[PDB]
């Protein structure tokens, strides 16, 4: 159960470090930066997908599960990355993307040829409706229909995501055996675990029922299918149980109840899952514009959501802790202050997250306070944006252009994909060539070199938070309790374990705030473990400065 005590660093390798000088982040670049990650303190790295792919969705549309995409390097580089990680006492978690493949996968190239092709059923084909339209009104997460017509066989194929990401048919035993062969291949060669991409979708309602009704709908059939957990349970039986490993599911559509199904140790499925519920706090529940129909940051909602998850898996299953990844913007730009108070705010949000129960995940650049980009709309790369622009702005007109741009500047996935900022030199030292996407214009004041020089840096604050987690077992095994829950500025909570208490008090606003400990904690004595300002250790009453974070342990 080393995975309970781990801190995971997520690398998006095409934007981490270009060792070879082609403007593209590569595996040798990752190897060169292992020392830096270890120095931060993470003991597990999860690497976004580096398998062969036409890059329609930047790695998540795989055309070969057993070879690297050329621009990352070869398999000899990957096996070397694996050995270099293990050498440093670290673990490596690869991204398992098996809800769908690339339409350029060998399997799909055969499958599309005819109905009588051996691979036809590796994927999900349906006849049109009598009037020629799609088998149902299901939409793609990336806009338009979830169904694409093949003139050659007169049938549609299913894709929850891009037209170039046909969904696999998990009902087919051949397809599952194929996936397990892929997992076995890599785990035999030292991969310590998997992050499972949209694992919540692998089971379909095989009757493909319409939604009630404007034109295409994404909803409850797109996840949590009737055989989801059956399949995962088989995966565990056939594979995960043969190795000392770690598993984290990207559980799209997951609520607390579903989380227990995934994570309850007794069910022998997965160790932990990512949820979206705390990420969904700043969108309207059901608008045709989805994630792009944005709501202001609501602290109460954040507290309510995260707390439900802390208490829900408090004594059963296990939580993941994250605010950033390659699918999310920079949390400080999204929900806080990324200018004058950038460091305080980054530290605030870190403290809130790291003081909780579960496994923390640090997204590359989170640890130095990277921010959202001011790049123009035409400079974004993500297919999700271009597709949404076309649907929401051009065709349906459910968002003005100005409104669509505001939304992308807050929530566009590309805010997480501009290259990692290493120093203040050309392309922030990411590359000696021309980067695949431009570096954020603020890199000169926000980078690793300046961070490692400044003792007041966000980097050292993260380093210290990781150190404290290894030193104080209460941070890993304590329970959780929300305090002052109605406070519109302060997020405070308590952890308790074996007679010891850990009090976390974080002001997530730009104004002064007042924390007053509940009556029953008034006569506790505290040792301050960390704070983003200079700090008596007298915590019965704290006048909190803008974005001030305090973590204290009872003595
Ligand atoms: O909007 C977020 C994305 O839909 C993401 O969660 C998918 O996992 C990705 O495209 C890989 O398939």
């Amino acid at each position: 159960e080393w995975w309970k005590e781990a801190v995971v660093y997520q690398i998006y390798p095409r934007s981490f470090y270009d060792a070879n000088g082609d403007g593209f982040g590569d595996l040798q670049g990752v190897i060169q930066k292992l020392d830096y990650i270890k120095n931060l303190g993470a003991d597990v790295i999860w690497l976004s997908p580096v398998f062969d792919s036409p890059q329609d969705d930047n790695g998540y549309d795989i055309s070969d599960y057993k070879n690297m995409y050329e621009k990352f390097g070869t398999n000899e580089d990957m096996f070397q990355l694996i050995d270099e990680v293990h050498k440093r006492g670290m673990k490596i978690v690869m991204d398992l993307v098996v809800n769908h493949t690339s339409d350029e996968h060998a399997w799909f190239a055969e499958s599309r040829k005819s109905k009588d092709n051996p691979y036809r059923d590796y994927y999900l084909w349906k006849d049109p409706k009598p009037d020629g339209s799609e088998p149902n009104n299901w939409g793609s997460i990336f806009s338009g229909s979830a169904w694409t017509y093949d003139e050659g066989t007169g049938q549609y194929y299913l894709h929850y995501f891009s037209k170039k990401q046909p969904d696999l048919n998990w009902e087919n035993e051949a397809v599952r055996r194929e996936v397990y062969d892929v997992m076995r291949f890599w785990m035999d060669r030292g991969v310590d675990g998997w992050r499972m991409d949209v694992i919540g979708s692998i089971s379909k309602y095989t009757d493909f029922p319409d939604y009630e009704t404007r034109s295409y709908i994404v909803g409850r059939y797109h996840s949590n299918g009737p055989r989801l957990h059956e399949f995962i349970q088989e995966m565990n039986r056939e594979v995960l149980s043969h190795y000392d490993c770690m598993t984290v599911g990207e559980a799209n559509g997951s609520d607390i109840e579903e989380a227990k199904k995934y994570t309850d140790a007794s069910r022998q499925e997965l160790n932990m899952i990512f949820t979206f519920e705390h990420m969904d706090i700043d969108k309207e529940q059901n608008s045709p514009n989805g994630k792009w129909q944005i709501k202001p940051f609501d602290l109460i909602a954040l507290k309510k959501t995260m707390t439900r998850w802390q208490t829900g898996l408090m004594n059963v299953g296990w939580n993941t802790l994250y605010f950033e990844n390659h699918d999310q913007p920079r949390v400080i730009s999204r929900w806080g202050n990324d200018r004058k108070l950038r460091k305080e705010c980054a530290k605030a949000f870190a403290t809130v997250l790291h003081g909780m129960k579960g496994t923390p995940f640090i997204y590359q650049g989170e640890e130095i306070g990277m921010v959202n980009s001011d790049m123009p709309l035409e400079m974004y790369d993500d297919l999700e944006i271009k597709n949404a622009y076309r649907e929401l702005v051009v065709e349906n007109k459910t968002m003005s252009e100005k409104e669509f741009v505001k939304a992308v500047m807050i929530k566009g996935r590309d805010h997480a994909r501009t290259p990692m900022q290493w120093d203040a030199g050309k392309h922030a030292g990411f590359t000696a060539g021309d980067p695949w996407i431009p570096v954020n214009s603020r890199y000169q004041d926000i980078n690793v070199k300046e961070s490692l020089e400044d003792q007041d840096s966000i980097f050292f604050y993260y380093q210290k938070l990781i150190q404290l987690r290894k030193q104080y077992k209460i941070m890993i095994y304590g329970d959780y309790q929300l305090l002052q829950e109605n406070d519109p500025q302060v997020f405070s909570y308590l952890r308790e374990y074996r007679g010891e208490k850990l009090l976390v008090v974080v002001n997530l606003s730009e104004e002064k705030a007042l924390f007053e400990a509940p009556p029953e904690l008034i006569h506790e004595r505290w040792k301050v473990l960390i704070s983003n300002y200079p700090q008596r250790a007298d915590l019965k009453s704290i006048s909190l400065k803008p974005y001030e974070a305090v973590m204290g342990i009872s003595i």
